[PDB]
């Protein structure tokens, strides 16, 4: 129907990140509205929840054929809701909704700035929960920091079961490029696998778009997939950490300062300006300490650093042309 | 209809840098919504996007007259949008936009800055994704190179296939210059081919134009097509890359100081000026590493190199005679 | 309409600079959209332009009633784009300058510094160029060489014929002259024609203004004209080639020296000040090459005429009465 067949709970690789609640889905999915009957899911993006929760769809229309398993996003809810009430099939709507059996929604942080249609899912919430139904809700952000919600919306919402996903450790990602490969029907080395699960780690949709993309390479290059062919298919695709000594050495490449006269106890103004300069970049751009960063940079005392920083900061609200040159020192150092 | 009949797959010169692109918008032509869905190409100007992509809809539309194809910019996407948010009939909008069985969209990088126009693509997105519909997006930068995109947006980018183009080769330009001429129907010599694609290396925009202008030129002057005539033709038409050395025979050309008076080792103030503005000059307008360049300056420590044009910073950000003698050495010196 | 009756093709007098835009602008009229669709024309001041693109919406609208030939100007389009967003009424500024079966935009050059008026052109140009709707601009510089453009809509400035107008020559200013006159509907002999054309030579405009006071003063004064009263009427209406030979007479004048002693060898201070002024003065006023003057200076070698030169720049950086000699030496030499 409207689950898509690629999302099944046997082609969901358990890791660490998802163990809890892939294993609560699936305790719903086996005891529908007994278990849990609200169950939250938060996490990031790319992380799995809606794969989660059409496997609880296709699990519960497999093992139950009568069952009117609806699932949606919130985009689509507020959508039909509002077009409802436009074309007076608020009736529908409600027949619609009210009564399915197992209830799916998607990203319910849409609801948030919207007033009439929080309302409209509060309802539809109490009326399932009431007819002892299943709702299943999926978000990125936990109940409790959703702007604009209600509390009774926030207290039905941690009234069952709140899982989170966290992103995927090598393991298994390694093991989810492994089912990838293995359902598409492509052999892959494993090193040439360890090399895109290392090199590419934000979410999973990058992932597989980094490995379709290396194998699609080797089939137009018309050569079996090997390391260097993934090193040379994933070169525009590779974050940078930024350490005290980077910035140093950006700042020292740019303004070029030698290496020891920051450390120098010069007073003069050519020799001072560049220290405070770098001194208020890594005081607002690193989350080393104040203490530490005036340890490393001459061992200053962090009223020296306090007073260059507040004048620079003083300098650049009024002054432009040291605010290009700052705006190329922020483009050049990333 | 809204595509353009001279862009298509025929017309479409394939070189080395634009396989990769061609491969995949052809086999996306063949197996529309199962090869690879969200489909996205980026590159320069004058590359050839928009040209793949109105050869992907004429592919599709001939091989199948049924299947709604809908190519369109981002502009256009945001302008259609937002009148239809003023209009009241994003209804209407929905049903235009996400019931479209291959959606090309040109230029993706026009949604930098607009929140709600990049939610209602990300919904539109994902409609036309669970819907089994194909997507070809374009753009001037990879998706991680746009600013304020949304992750949710930039993962789904990034979800699919991604192709670059780049600038095409000498012989690549030849073969487009031939295939413009064939479809003009004329004849034009090989030296004048040859003449023309060796002179511009930009983008094809300009190559066509380069030889509109040859072909005008010579209608005008009732003579044949030649090399001398193109020449005659391109006189103002017709990038010099900046060294080392002619950046110091610029200097010594405005400043007028003898070749070996900066390798001296004099500490007049009257011979060293030069040698210092020139060096900031080059370190400013040079890709060469500093010891290279401080070698080549007679042999100089890089130390010497950093206190010189640094003074001479300082002097700049002060002095303004100066100023305008460097802004005239800037501009005669390319 | 917004058109110029008395600007059209049998108005325009064919010359050496004019016959390569004529041409194309009459082929631009004659085939619309099909055969130079992004035309671009600049020149000078009063050369044509404007006349060559009204004489082109004349024809246009004269061959086609049922074309929609619009032409504006640049300024004229930034403060209707400025108004539109400011009233919040976009829709029908596109709705008007999209659907233009001719767009003529002139002086284009005026877009420089304006992003946002740079971009809705851009959008624009795309729009109607890929509808086969005819693009005409207007400059005063070619597109290279206007600042602040990005390289999409200078790609699309340089995408088709490209042509340029030079100031004209003797024999066409003459027959501008006789066609103004024989409009107008006076005899005027030709040696006053030949008289002003000769002692006018800047643009249409002043030759037509001079025509016009000739006209006024013989009118007042109830004379037919001759060469005598067209002289007297233009004698508070009426550059010369500067020569190194004048240069040192004036210098020598100034300074208190003869004319037999710039070429001495001596090197006595009141004699090697006054020439390294006149040196000075001929290296920054005259397109003279340095062997050239060095010949004319007794044959004095290179190294020393830098000298010389240095020496008198720096020593003038830091007086300014120096600077106020050397300016009424340039007005006497005006
Ligand atoms: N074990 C796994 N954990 C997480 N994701 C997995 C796993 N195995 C496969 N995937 C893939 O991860 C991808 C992430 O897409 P998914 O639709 O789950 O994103 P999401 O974060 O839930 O977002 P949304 O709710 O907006 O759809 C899917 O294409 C899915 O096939
Ligand atoms: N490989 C090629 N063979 C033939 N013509 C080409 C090729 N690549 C580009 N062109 C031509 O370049 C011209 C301008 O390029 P085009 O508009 O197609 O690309 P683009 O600038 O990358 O696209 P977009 O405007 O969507 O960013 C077109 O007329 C097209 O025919
Ligand atoms: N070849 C020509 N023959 C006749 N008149 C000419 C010719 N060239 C220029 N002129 C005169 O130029 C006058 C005005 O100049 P025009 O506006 O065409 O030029 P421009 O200064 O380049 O334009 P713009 O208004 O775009 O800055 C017209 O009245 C026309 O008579
Ligand atoms: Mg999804
Ligand atoms: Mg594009
Ligand atoms: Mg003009």
């Amino acid at each position: 129907n409207m689950l898509n067949p690629k999302y099944t709970f046997d082609t969901f690789v358990i890791g660490s990140g998802n163990r809890f609640a892939h294993a609560a889905s699936l305790a719903v999915a086996e005891a529908p509205a007994k278990a849990y009957n609200p169950l939250f899911i938060y996490g990031g993006v790319g992380l799995g929840k809606t794969h989660l929760m059409h496997a609880i769809g296709h699990y519960v229309i497999d093992h139950n054929p009568s069952a009117k398993v609806v699932y949606l996003s919130s985009e689509k809810f507020t959508n039909e809701f509002i077009n409802s009430i436009r074309d007076n099939k608020a009736v529908d709507f409600r027949n619609r909704y009210r009564n399915v059996d197992v209830l799916l929604i998607d990203d319910i942080q849409f609801l948030a700035g919207k007033e009439q249609t929080q309302e409209e899912f509060f309802h539809t919430f109490n009326t399932l929960h009431e007819e002892s139904k299943q709702i299943v809700i999926s978000s990125d952000r936990p109940p409790k920091e959703i702007p604009t919600l209600e509390d009774r919306l926030r207290s039905r919402f941690e009234w069952g079961l709140i899982t989170d996903i966290t992103p995927p450790d090598l393991e298994t990602r390694i093991a989810i490029l492994r089912k990838k490969a293995k359902a598409e029907g492509l052999d892959i080395p494993n090193e040439v696998m360890l090399y895109i699960a290392n090199q590419i780690d934000s979410n999973i949709r990058e992932l597989e778009g980094a490995l379709i993309r290396v194998v699609a390479y080797s089939s137009l290059i018309n050569k079996d997939i090997n390391a260097d062919l993934a090193a040379e298919a994933l070169k525009d695709i590779i974050p940078k950490v930024i350490t005290i000594k980077e910035i140093q050495r950006v700042v020292g490449q740019q303004f070029n300062i030698k290496l020891e006269d920051f450390k120098a106890k010069k007073r003069t103004k050519s020799v001072a300006f560049p220290r405070q300069i770098a001194m208020y970049l890594s005081r607002e751009m690193t989350d080393s300490s104040l203490p530490k960063i005036g340890e490393e940079f001459g061992g200053r005392d962090h009223t020296t650093v306090i007073h260059a920083h507040e004048k620079i900061s003083k300098l650049l609200a009024d002054d432009e042309q040291l605010q290009q040159h700052v705006k190329e020192i922020k483009e050049q150092l990333k």
